[PDB]
DNA sequence: TGAGGTAGTAGGTTGTATAGT
RNA sequence: ACAACCUACAUACCUC
């Protein structure tokens, strides 16, 4: 191997290997009646697990248990969507399980699982929210506290061992109410909680009025009908506080400041205990993680618990390039573009001002020419208040081929940037919008927001310089909506990803994307690859956002076979990864980590020091391509995206932009972008 | 709306198996 | 519940 070695733990612990007891658990049959359905079979029979109580996990039509008959409720009833059933447990023997057996060490780890939670449920001190075991006050000030703790797992081997998963955790608690919280010089808090429920409000203000005069929509005082519950018992009805739900912040509600419990936020906390942060430097998280496990290890007699380690490698550094080598996208801006063409920007100004800001005219142009292009500025003299009459000057201008428009301006509402956006995508005009309380040395933000006009204008700012098994890269991401999803892909062209493209999403039920929407977008980016190579993809690299849903690329892979065009399909999950910890030395980004086969870690990101990082879980889902090889590739493409300038995305530049892809045709909708080409990313 | 990320609280989702015959 | 994920707070906070 050219790579070089490293160890590391994950946040994973070996424990005992199981005894005799335990594999082989109590069984049971279940009679339930009513009978049970047919989708409210399963949902019932976990129901009836915890209605039985002690160590039981449902098993297939019945429920296995490490607790005896004898402390197991055997007759009940629990009603679930509208019916009302019996149970009856009988005791079907005792029949031992296999941890070889994936569908049976299901029940053992659900077993473990439940062990763990009980044990836990039983410590005095310790406050247990599922898994997650808070056991010791971390920070503290006047009417708040931090409680330290971790979320846990045990589950069981394939090779019949206990595993324990470990990952520090914080629970911030407010416990003044808000009168006090006032009183005591705090600002107000955005949210609020009752005194008396979980009910939490956004809070509007506070109100002049006396609650008791403030006559309450059909009855009585706001006071007297807050005393009436018996609220007021050992509290103060304080003032009046004008609260919203958050659903609608609208409708204002009237409410009581002594009965609103302030909801605080990790600033609302620096502000008092000052250099507090929830986040870990890894060296500080590996190091509770080490405790937590001991700690909890020592509690259960599952032996002590042996952190599990694992072979890591440190990828190549990826060769960046614009014009010339450059070490972030922004460096284009110095340095010349990888491929710029002639190119033509427009300007709406929508403060009260007038023209192009002389520090971003001055940028553009020497962008341009260190890249020896040409660039034209226009501005447009319209303002999206004259109605259609705006129109007449849009289509003006994308008739005099300009591809992009720089929007200066306040900011606006979530409703009128979408309404705008929307507005010049009708004329095929992708927009940047830049904030316009504005000044030269906010460089970050503004050379970003240039990064964007640019690549909304179609110039590929940057590429990788390199030799990667795939031509064609494209990610597959799903949906931007809350009852629908949406479903489209995203696309690195040619073995540099030269070109970057987006295909128009189409809009369907869940997560899974139909078999044949997959086939169609994957032919959209061959034609998009044939077209700039004149020929066809030896081989694809396939990626998706999140699990598979099964064989939902069966279709598509068949297809591509049948055209003698060759694959790989990642999946690429944000969460299931854990914790990465260098056993010596730093960790630098661009760690490989494998783990099964079909599967490894990679440390794609690494960067906020103060926070710790974490790994993205791959499986290799179909193909054959060395797992390494992917690894490396997946990774440079993390290089790729155009529009973050100073940091890099966790994720490929191309699952990153189908995501950025998907959220924005969520928000903007699917139509207008007929006239927009498929390399002008408007959505970044 | 500048954009990458780690951490919380409060309130949400889809994918999975599940019979009958 | 397991698994993968969304939104609000949040143009928050940290970072460049
Ligand atoms: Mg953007």
């Amino acid at each position: 191997n050219h790579l070089g070695k490293t160890e590391v733990f994950l946040n994973r612990f070996a424990l005992r290997p199981l005894n005799p007891e335990e594999l082989r658990p109590w069984r049971l049959e279940v009679v339930l009646d009513p009978p049970p359905g047919r989708e409210e079979v399963y949902p019932l029979l976990a129901q009836v697990a915890r209605r039985a109580g002690g160590v039981t996990v449902r098993m297939g039509d019945g429920l296995a248990s490490w607790s005896p008959p004898e402390v197991l409720v055997l007759e009940g009833t629990l009603a679930r969507m509208g019916q009302t059933y019996a149970y009856r447990l009988y005791p079907k023997g005792r029949r031992p399980l296999d941890p070889k057996d994936p569908g049976e060490r299901s029940v053992l780890s659900a077993l473990a699982r439940r062990l763990l939670q009980e044990r836990l449920r039983r410590l005095e001190g310790v406050w247990v929210e599922g898994l997650a075991v808070y056991r010791r006050e971390h920070a503290r000030g006047p009417g708040w506290r931090v409680l330290g703790g971790a979320v846990l797992d045990l589950w069981v081997s394939d090779s019949g061992a206990f595993l324990l998963e470990v990952d520090p955790a914080y629970r911030i608690l407010c416990e003044m109410s808000l009168e006090a919280w006032l009183a005591q010089g705090h600002p107000l808090p955005k949210r609020v909680r009752n005194a008396y429920d979980r009910r939490t409000w956004e809070l509007l203000r506070l109100g002049e009025e006396d609650p008791k005069e403030l006559p309450l929509p059909g009855g009585l005082s706001l006071l007297d009908y807050h005393a009436s519950k018996g609220r007021l018992q050992g509290r103060e009805g304080g003032r009046v506080a004008w609260v919203a739900d958050p659903k609608d912040p609208r409708k204002p509600i009237p409410h009581l400041t002594g009965l609103l419990v302030p909801v605080l936020t990790l600033e609302d906390l620096h502000e008092e205990e000052g250099s507090l942060a929830l986040s870990l430097p890894w060296e500080e998280r590996r190091r509770r993680t080490r405790e937590i496990a001991s700690w909890i290890g020592r509690r259960l007699g599952l032996g002590t618990p042996e952190a599990v380690r694992a072979q890591a490698y440190r990828l190549s550094i990826p060769k960046l390039m614009g014009r010339r080598a450059v070490s972030k996208p922004a460096d284009a801006l110095r340095v010349g573009f990888y491929r710029a063409q002639e190119t033509a920007l427009a300007l709406l100004r929508l403060d009260g001002a007038q023209g192009w800001p002389e520090f971003l005219r001055r940028a553009l142009l020497r962008a341009f020419g260190a890249s020896g292009a040409s660039l034209r500025l226009h501005t447009l003299h319209a303002h999206p208040s004259q109605g259609l009459a705006f129109r007449e000057a849009l289509r003006k201008a994308k008739e005099e081929g300009v591809q992009a428009v720089l929007v200066l301006t306040p900011p606006m509402a979530w409703e009128d940037r979408n309404r705008l956006k929307a507005l010049l995508l009708r004329e095929g005009l992708p927009s940047q919008i830049l904030n316009v309380p504005l000044r030269e040395e906010e460089r970050h933000r503004w050379e970003n927001a240039l990064l964007g006009l640019l690549a909304k204008a179609g110039l590929q700012v940057v590429a990788l310089s390199g030799a990667y098994p795939a031509e064609l890269a494209v990610g597959f991401d799903a949906g931007g909506r809350e009852s629908f999803r949406f479903g489209g892909a995203a696309c690195a062209v040619g073995g540099d990803g030269g070109h970057l493209l987006w295909t128009l999403p189409e809009a369907q039920a869940g997560e899974r994307i139909p078999q044949e929407v997959v086939w169609d977008l994957l032919e959209e980016t061959l034609w998009a690859f044939r077209r700039k190579a004149g020929r066809l993809p030896s081989r694809v690299l396939l990626l998706r956002n999140g699990r598979v849903p099964q064989d939902e690329f069966a279709l598509a892979l068949e297809a591509l076979a049948r055209e003698g065009i060759a694959y790989d399909l990642v999946s690429v999950r944000k969460s299931g990864g854990g914790r990465v910890y260098p056993v010596q030395g730093r960790l630098a980004d661009g760690l490989y980590v494998p783990l099964e086969d079909k599967t490894f870690l990679l440390l794609t990101v690494h960067r906020d020091f103060r926070g710790t990082p974490r790994p993205l879980k791959l499986v290799h889902e179909a193909g054959d391509t060395p797992l390494e090889a992917l690894a490396h590739q997946i990774f440079h493409l993390t290089r790729l995206y155009p529009a973050s300038g100073f940091a890099f995305p966790r994720l490929p530049a191309p699952l990153h932009l189908a995501d950025r892809l998907v959220k924005e045709v969520g928000r903007l909708g699917i139509r207008h972008l007929k006239e927009v080409d498929r390399e002008k990313l408007f959505f970044v």
